[PDB]
């Protein structure tokens, strides 16, 4: 049974911020924060791949109360401390330049969160989501295609799979399959969780493969910016070789734009072997092995 909607927008849980820590190291673009909340007092229950709602303070350009924004849960069911006391979020600060006034414009909810203080209280809803759940099979192959903060569900998967204290805490799940993360960010300092993602890979080298698409330090073979789909095309045949296995699940989280190029890269690899990828993918979706969360 997957717990969904334990708290509803009509009556959110009031969490309290435990810590708000930076994820973009110096030299990096913008602000992405790891925010840990205290759950105790509601005992909000959740699993990996799900989202929560955050309702920020304030009203909009129309006088209306701000509605919730969804954020992917970045911690496992146990929280980062492995004690079932916390839930963590991975939040990029949304700011752009207004479309010809040119004034810096701030996103309401994300700017509230990335500047939120330890001890502050936040309205939390959920969890929601049943489409981004890991299979129970510990020998499953798990392809993880992520841009930016799309890393968030991938951290809940990879932590449950490979953190020492998670294995200790999950006797029913001792992962021994193969996981492959293709992770796209703009710079090397924008690789969220880089150190831990690389600890995992040296710790479990035959179980986790880690591939970077660093937008602004790497050009694809045709002189453009190196995106996730350029990595997919580069390893298109390796990927399609795993996707052909019925033990294999694919998770795509982040920009909706990564998709059509992922579909181009795999459609070519599929074609070489006589398969047409748009039908094959239609069947992977119906089977529930093609998991997509883009926003
Ligand atoms: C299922 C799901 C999961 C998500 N997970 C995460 C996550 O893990 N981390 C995360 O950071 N976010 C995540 N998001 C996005 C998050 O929900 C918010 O949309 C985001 O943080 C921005 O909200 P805000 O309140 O900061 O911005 P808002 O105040 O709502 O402002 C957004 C609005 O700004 C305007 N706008 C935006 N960009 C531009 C532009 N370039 N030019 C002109 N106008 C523009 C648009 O009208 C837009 O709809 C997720 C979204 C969903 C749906
Ligand atoms: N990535 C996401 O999950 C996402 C989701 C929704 C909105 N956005 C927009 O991007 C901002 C950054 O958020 P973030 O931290 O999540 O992401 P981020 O740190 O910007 O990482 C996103 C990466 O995706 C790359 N990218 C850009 N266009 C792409 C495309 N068409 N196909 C594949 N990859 C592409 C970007 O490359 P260049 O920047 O170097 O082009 C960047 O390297 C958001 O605040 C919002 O304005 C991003």
């Amino acid at each position: 049974d997957v717990p969904v909607n334990l708290y509803r927008p009509n009556a959110p849980f009031i969490g309290k911020v435990i810590s708000n820590e930076p994820l973009v190291k110096e030299g990096g673009i913008g602000i992405v924060q790891h925010i840990k909340f205290d759950l105790t007092g509601g005992n909000l229950k959740y699993i990996e791949g799900q989202s929560i709602g955050i309702i920020p303070p304030g009203v909009d350009k129309n006088g209306k109360p701000e509605k919730l924004r969804l954020y992917s849960i970045a911690s496992t069911r146990h929280g980062d401390d492995v004690d079932d006391k916390t839930i963590s979020l991975c939040v990029r600060q949304l700011e752009y330049k207004h479309p010809e006034s040119g004034e810096t414009v701030y996103g309401v909810c994300s700017t509230y969160l990335t500047h939120i203080e330890p001890g502050s209280e936040v309205k939390i809803t959920g969890p929601v989501g049943k489409e981004m759940l890991l299979p129970d099979d510990p020998e499953a192959n798990v392809i993880m295609l992520a841009t930016g903060t799309g890393i968030a569900p991938m951290r809940t998967y990879l932590w449950r799979m490979f953190k020492d204290a998670e294995r200790a805490a999950n006797p029913e799940y001792q992962f021994k399959g193969f996981s492959w993360l293709v992770f796209g960010v703009p710079t090397t300092p924008n690789i969220l969780y880089k150190e831990e993602l690389e600890e995992i890979q040296q710790k479990y080298p035959d179980n986790f493969r880690l591939t970077y698409a660093i937008s602004r330090e790497q050009k694809n073979p045709q002189g453009g910016r190196m995106y996730i789909q350029d990595r997919v095309a580069e390893h298109a045949d390796q990927l399609w070789q795993l996707i052909k296995n019925q033990k294999t699940h694919t998770y795509i989280c982040g920009l909706r734009g990564m998709e059509e190029g992922i579909d181009a890269a795999l459609s070519a690899a599929a074609a070489k072997e006589g398969v047409t990828w748009s039908d094959y993918q239609k069947d992977l979706k119906k089977a529930g092995r093609w998991h997509v969360e883009t926003y």
